[PDB]
């Protein structure tokens, strides 16, 4: 709600690993909120099993006000591993970058969120 499939979960995980190679990924709730406040967040990803739950209730509202798409993946552990870190991650943001070659895969995940 809006939760991934787990087709997408695996497709999101794939995009997340690319994002990391392109330096277009911000890992962690506060880093995600900073991307949203700078207007560079393209998609915000949230782990359905994150604690505290106030983050999970809270970040969607902030995304909505800022007109940024967001989607729930199943676990912080697979988000954390896709992020190239050995700890779980509760939220992440795929950021926009002027001239990026990822722009096409990003704008395509973005609209499959609509759906």
């Amino acid at each position: 709600f809006p939760l991934a499939s787990p087709d997408l979960n695996n497709k999101i995980i794939n995009l997340v690993q690319q994002a990391c190679n392109y330096k277009q990924l911000r890992k962690g709730a506060n880093e995600a909120t900073k991307a949203l406040n700078r207007g560079i967040a393209e998609i915000v990803l949230l782990a359905a099993d994150a604690e505290p739950l106030e983050i999970l209730l809270h970040l969607p509202l902030v995304c909505e006000d800022k007109n940024t798409p967001y989607v729930f993946v199943r676990s912080k552990v697979a988000l954390g591993r896709a992020c190239g870190v050995s700890r779980p991650v509760i939220a992440a943001a795929i950021t926009s970058k002027d001239g990026s070659s990822l722009s096409s895969q990003i704008t395509e995940l973005k609209d499959q969120i609509e759906q």
